[PDB]
């Protein structure tokens, strides 16, 4: 099967009147459908429950954006039975056939781009460009994994020949597994975590994050329209731990793909290491568990370029990203000039309802608001608050861009992941000290350096211990194919999304010899 | 660096007078050197202890082959410090430099080959050809991994370009880890499990199996002469679980490479899943945990050819192989002709001191004798003893080749790994039933089919769920490079040894973008 070489889906900037009109049409369509109820999707059919879950607009939380069915253990067991039944034949599809199905799903998703973007705007508080980036990344995962799976097709393995025998090694998929998806990229990461395993012949039960169940259901409408056979993909919105715990601990769950907090990721990895009664394999658990990502700037940098990249990295999607710059490490020569520029830029950021395309929407929920404001209270005790640090007026969960300065490297706000619009600025003497401070966290996801000094950049290339490092640009928005995405240390298992190596995680290898 | 394409090291059959002359001298010299003492090897030096461990000759256990120092937690901690210190610089060696070091080690091992084979004969009771296959396999791991490692060299990752930027993804080693090696291939598997991680820039602390400490020490004389820098490889023989437990559970152990019993493998995997106090990463654990491997024969097979392969597979090295045929699954039309031929061949097998080059030597220890004899007693209930089932006369741990017939598929002897010369014969109707019985164990390591029917062979290729499958040939003796070795289910994590994929398990990936 031959398609165009992979290109990333263009992220809409909405600079043309047509693009803006198309977005306004989509927003209107989406809000007109706020009354909709979305069931579970199990074994090729939409399956409703008596209990329901409600999704709220975090920019106006008295407004409901939709409701969904709510799965429990029994629905979890039913999806597991459907997923294994499906696996029996889905594993046997030619890779070309599986990859074409993915390419169909991508095309369907591309045609519904604005609708999904508008759903992100209303359901999770993404501004328009954050929304467009999220949907473009989802399309990219589908496009990329569809192609990358072909690189593993029967029989892919390079082996040494032997006289008088055929020796053939090849990959096969693992089985049925569970995906536990985050709310912050509930199209992109939700989609990538499902379609990667699915591309190469696995089957998946997906649990969306509670805050993003409506957009996950809309992704499943796309899967259903594309024609995935019954049981290949399954959708189980649920409240709290019930569904996730039941499946993670199940003797018949083959693998777990998780993106979310370190707290939950640790529990998952530990549970995966245990043999449940009657289990007959060693579970694979892939976890991406957040970061405490720093940007270093030294005295040689373009200070204006740095301040722009820092503000984008710190406050894009309200800093609710595993890749967000939450630390700003400035050498002595860079300290005042860069801090001054960041403050002047950050003070001009708009905050408001996401549908108006502000620089910042609200944080995602009342619980998130609580967590972020709690950390602000801690930061006031630990460093010097110099911008923001408060809730803004409106029912929506609006928090001001916040900056603490003179923060000790080992302070709680310089160590713990806040996941909100809070930047901690750490002053150091020189680049050596900057690198020490950068590395001295439990995390290792993203990181950045602004500097013109080649020796410093190349030193960072070798020694700034993060899985995704960026020089003289923002540290967020890793593109599928371009920047394999995944971290070190307590940022997770280094399962690199948007890379050829990702699909290998969902395969095992068989070696078959025939002596003639 | 450019070397000849990989070829497997030829396995000596000792058919020429030249080869027998050389082997007789090597065995005489090793026998003459019984009682030698070998210290620990930590941080580039031999380090002795007050306590010592004794390695006996299983063919004559009143004879001490040699003694070694005995490591405790203190020595384990010293080796860990030495390994991390070494890693700081070993990680930065050009890959060509690391690979040349491995090629030197291989050359030295090749030059000491008859001595190493003789040491196996005496220390673990391998006959001459089993000893030569084992040493040849070790040389192959070194040669193979030295070349495979170059395929990962900076910057190896295929990425999609982006305008105005360099995007560079590359692999880095993980750090210091522990190798826990088996007694049954204590040159081959010991060597491969250590040099694989080491080749790509990791550092290793290696715990040999207690029954094979002397030959492990001679491998370390080779590492030393080759000139691995201090701390890069460390040798810690020890008694019972203290050393392995201390390292497996240590917050500063990065990875665990284990080959051995399922019982121990399960505990290791569970422990690796936990975050020890102060730990700052998710541990990787690679485990290969044995098999209950079957050969199926249908009525279309060459019955003479099948009987030969079955007897080699079941009784080679006294059946003490994770790859050994311990089940013989025969369709109704194959049953009588194949069993007759197996019995006639098996009854002709010699059993005696390994130095004599018998068909079978002793089992490895008093504990193994006890375990295998205990399983024979179990089998006498569950099946019908038709051959052997007894300890033979002598101080050595001699056990007769044993056959049980009419064994129920779910019998303990048809499900549990005995790791001795004990074959369970299972009657089935046809090839479909043969596959069902083959698959219905907790394991999935090796398997074989003797059949001339193309449709049966290709059906098995798809459905006989083992990681190493062989048609019309023995199911043991997987060759490095030719047959990537590793299983499914409770045979372990499918870390395929002797394959390009193995080295990827000891690396993580960094993605570094520069915007110009
Ligand atoms: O790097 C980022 O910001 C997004 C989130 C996961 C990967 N792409
Ligand atoms: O297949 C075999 O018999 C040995 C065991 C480990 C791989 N080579
Ligand atoms: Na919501
Ligand atoms: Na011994």
């Amino acid at each position: 099967m031959t398609v165009e070489p992979f290109r990333n889906e263009p992220i809409e900037t909405f600079q043309t009147e047509e693009a803006r009109r198309a977005m306004r049409e989509a927003l209107r369509r989406v809000r007109e459908e706020f009354g909709r109820h979305y069931p579970l999707y199990i074994g090729g059919e939409w399956v409703d429950t008596k209990e329901r879950m409600v999704s709220l607009n975090p920019s106006a939380p008295s407004e409901v954006v939709g409701t969904t069915a709510k799965a429990g253990k029994a629905e979890a067991e039913a999806a597991l039975e459907a997923a294994w039944k499906a696996f029996k034949t889905w594993k046997d599809w030619p890779q070309e056939d599986r990859s074409r199905l993915l390419l169909k799903a991508a095309a369907l998703m591309r045609r519904r781009k604005r609708e999904l973007e508008a759903t992100l705007v209303y359901e999770v508080g993404k501004n328009w460009v954050e929304a467009s980036a999220d949907v473009a990344e989802a399309i990219d995962f589908i496009e990329y994994y569809a192609r990358a799976a072909l690189r593993y097709r029967y029989p892919a393995v390079e082996v040494v020949p032997y006289p008088g025998e055929d020796n053939e090694s090849f990959y096969v998929p693992l089985g049925a597994g569970v995906v536990i998806a985050p709310w912050n990229f509930p199209v992109a990461i939700f989609t990538g975590m499902i379609v990667g395993p699915v591309a190469v012949g696995n089957t998946v039960i997906a649990k969306p994050a509670e805050d993003a169940v409506v957009v996950g259901a809309k992704v499943f409408e796309i899967f259903h329209e594309a024609g995935f056979p019954p049981g290949v993909v399954n959708f189980l919105p649920g409240v709290g731990e019930e569904v996730g715990a039941y499946l993670v601990e199940h003797p018949r769950i083959r693998f777990i793909n998780f993106t979310g907090s370190l707290e939950v990721g640790l529990k998952i990895y530990e549970a995966a290491g245990r043999l449940a009664p009657g289990q007959t394999w060693f579970k694979r658990a892939y976890v991406e568990t957040g970061g405490k990502n720093a940007i270093i700037v030294d005295e040689t940098a373009d200070f204006d370029l740095a301040a722009e990249g820092v503000v984008v990295s710190a406050y894009g999607f309200q800093g609710q990203k595993c890749s967000a710059a939450s630390r700003l490490i400035l050498t002595q020569g860079a300290y005042e000039p860069v801090l001054e520029r960041v403050l002047k830029r950050a003070e001009r950021l708009s905050v408001g309802p996401a549908e108006e395309n502000p620089d910042l929407g609200p944080v995602v929920s009342a619980e998130q608001e609580r967590k972020v404001l709690s950390y602000i209270e801690i930061g006031k005790n630990e460093g010097q608050l110099v911008l923001g640090g408060k809730r803004l007026e409106g029912e929506g969960y609006f928090i001001a861009p916040t900056v603490f300065t003179e923060v000790p490297p080992k302070a709680r706000i310089a160590q713990e992941e806040i996941f909100g619009p809070v930047l901690s600025v750490i002053r150091v003497k020189d680049f050596a000290e900057a690198l020490e401070v950068a590395n001295d966290t439990p995390y290792g996801l993203t990181g950045g350096v602004y500097s013109r000094k080649r020796e410093h950049l190349e030193w960072a290339r070798r020694e700034f211990h993060v899985g995704n490092l960026y020089f003289n640009r923002k540290i967020t928005g890793a593109l599928v194919g371009v920047q394999p995405f995944g971290g070190f240390k307590l940022s997770g298992t280094n399962a690199k999304t948007g890379a050829l190596d990702y699909l290998r995680l969902f395969l095992e290898m068989k070696a078959v010899a025939e002596r003639f």
